[PDB]
């Protein structure tokens, strides 16, 4: 599942070549400024390698948010990323106000040696995703000839193509699968990410522990099912736990998150766990709240006491953290996708923070620890543990596709060796 069969950047001859590189620069924003640059830094090694090995230019392309194929320069512009990238590179970045057309092509045709260029959001064009919404809010499908022309234009921007956009690798979008150049290479971030998950999924050090949390469970079914064939141990925490608790223990869970459809398959999941010899760890106690608010009134519950009606479980308790800690301590490899409580609120972050402490300690004694993207990675940013675990994935949705046993279109479209 690694890039072993695919052309990679390190094997790419880029001296005197223009490199058009798809990156995932879809960073979280607030008020026109970046609040997490993790995805930008993650791409720096590929960019730096190109500049260091005599590349004539590196033309960077990405999307930002979901403008749905309409230009939205005042809401979703990549301009700020240009500024941040220049800061990280110690080098000028030229921002272009479009990503195709004659003028874009002319700026990229033959740039001064060492030029870094960043194009405007790819998704301002419906041809990128192949569908979107018009100015009026009607859903639209892109036209075949225009899609090819969009792709033909992106292709003109470089002599060789690098995809470093792991976070977007599950999207079969034009910049990801439709660039037509003789060499199509995986970048250093693509290789890194794929190497971490490939080992986790094919050849992990064992016991292999999966920590699965976050809110809803229906979207987690094929995920749990698939992981049950890979792991030796699984923590099921956060929002999903209450559906299990209710089915398995007849727990009264108040207004806690509950997934009726998922309830139907919980016993089958547990049978599968048992059959495969997977130890499942569910929480046994909770921090409760009288409503979904950062300031709600709080309380405590266990599985036996139940959660009072009107109240909801928003975090696991001290005893739960203990059991989580024990599974972590046994692990030699860990993939963690989903916090185990409402981490962004102080009253409900103890469990996720405590788990993070264990995962860092686990890393310190040699455990391979993989943090999926999304909220979990945000937690790493929040508590400054980005360099204290083995790998913080840049791809939450993409890493999830891999954990479910699915293929990544962005990877398959790379040149074969
Ligand atoms: C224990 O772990 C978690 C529990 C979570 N619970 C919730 N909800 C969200 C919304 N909920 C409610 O509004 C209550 C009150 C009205 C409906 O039931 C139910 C509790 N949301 C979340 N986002 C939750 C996330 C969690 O971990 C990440």
């Amino acid at each position: 599942m690694s890039l072993s069969n695919k052309l990679t950047l390190d094997k790419l001859d880029v001296k005197g070549k223009r490199v058009v590189m798809r990156v995932d620069f879809n960073v979280p924003m607030k008020n026109n400024q970046i609040t997490n640059n993790q995805r930008i830094k993650a791409a720096v090694p590929s960019i730096k390698f190109c500049l260091d090995n005599g590349a004539k230019s590196v033309v960077l392309m990405s999307h930002l948010g979901r403008p749905d194929g309409v230009p939205m320069p005042d809401k979703y512009s990549l301009e700020p990323v240009a500024v941040e990238l220049k800061s990280l590179l110690g080098k000028d970045v030229l921002f272009l106000k479009d990503c195709v057309g004659p003028e874009v092509e002319k700026a990229c045709a033959n740039p001064a040696a060492g030029s870094v260029i960043l194009l405007e959001n790819l998704r301002f064009h419906v041809e990128e995703e192949g569908k979107g919404k018009d100015a009026s809010g009607n859903k639209v499908k892109a036209e075949p000839a225009k899609i090819e022309a969009f792709r033909a234009s992106l292709s003109k921007l470089g002599d060789v193509y690098v995809n470093d956009a792991f976070g977007t690798a599950h999207r079969a979008h034009s910049s990801m699968v439709g660039v037509n150049l003789p060499q199509k290479a995986g970048g250093f971030l693509m290789k890194k990410e794929l190497n971490y998950f490939a080992k986790a999924l094919e050849s992990p050090e064992r016991p292999f522990l999966a920590i699965l949390g976050g809110a809803k469970v229906a979207d987690k079914i094929q995920l749990i099912n698939n992981m049950l064939d890979k792991v030796n141990e699984m923590i099921i925490g956060g929002g999903m736990a209450f559906t299990f608790l209710k089915v398995l223990n007849n727990m009264e869970i108040g207004t806690s998150l509950f997934d009726e459809e998922g309830a139907k398959i919980v016993k089958d999941l547990m049978s599968k766990a048992e059959k495969n010899g997977v130890k499942i760890t569910l929480p046994v106690d909770f921090v409760t709240a009288d409503k979904f608010d950062e300031n709600a009134k709080t309380g405590q519950a266990t599985v036996a006491s139940g959660i009072p009606a009107g109240w909801m479980g928003l975090d696991c308790g001290p005893e739960s953290s203990k059991k989580y800690a024990e599974a972590v301590t046994r692990a030699k490899q860990i993939v963690w996708n989903g916090p185990v409580g409402v981490f962004e609120w102080e009253a409900f972050a103890r469990g996720t923070k405590a788990l993070m402490d264990e995962v860092v300690k686990a890393t310190s004694r040699g455990c391979i620890t993989t943090i999926g993207g999304g909220d979990t990675a945000t937690c790493c940013a929040k508590w400054n543990t980005e360099d204290k675990v083995s790998h913080v994935s840049t791809g939450g949705g993409a890493s999830l596709e891999l954990l479910e046993g699915k293929v990544l279109p962005g990877v398959d479209a790379l040149s074969n060796i």
